[PDB]
């Protein structure tokens, strides 16, 4: 019914992802399955990467109410200062992983949405962690990336183990 995440280390997370060329009709249903799949699992963020389509199309809806649905295609994020802010962030990539990562504070967000409008904002709080998350996901990066490699390491035995479950759960 849903689209398949890819999970860590599947090779496939770090394919570079392609410009949309246009917003057509099968872009929108992607990214309305994107949505069902996010929602579902739950998460607040998904690049078309992580549903193994290499593609400039990321859907986030960062709201309690499941109520504020947003699109980027073929973003460009520039960071608006020095300033960091750690955050602990999730993947549903990397399932049930969570680690602090420092990210810059503010940045400028252009983009397209589903009718083709472009569109620039400034974003700071979660909207600025979420974006430059989801952008790595569209030049092959992981959040896992910036950590040391022995938690990297732990990350990865322990996703192959929750991967694993899922898969033995299907069969109960
Ligand atoms: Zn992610």
């Amino acid at each position: 019914a849903l689209l398949p995440i890819l999970s860590f280390p599947d090779p496939r997370l770090r394919t570079i992802a392609k410009p949309v060329e246009e917003v057509t009709d099968e872009i929108r249903q992607l990214a309305a399955d994107m949505f069902e799949t996010m929602y579902a699992a739950p998460g607040i963020g998904l690049a078309a990467s992580q549903v193994d389509r290499h593609i400039q199309l990321i859907v986030m809806d960062l709201s309690e109410s499941k109520d504020e649905p947003m699109v980027f295609i073929n973003p460009k994020v520039t960071p608006l200062t020095e300033e960091t802010q750690p955050y602990e962030e999730g993947c549903l990539s990397v399932p049930q992983i969570y680690d602090k990562v420092d990210r810059p504070s503010r940045v400028k967000i252009e983009a397209i949405n589903l009718e083709g409008q472009a569109f620039e904002i400034e974003a700071d709080g979660l909207l600025a962690v979420c974006i430059q998350h989801e952008m790595d996901h569209l030049n092959g990066k992981l959040f896992v990336d910036y950590l040391s490699p022995l938690k990297r390491q732990r990350a990865r035995e322990k996703v192959e183990k929750i991967v694993r479950q899922r898969e033995r759960e299907k069969v109960a």
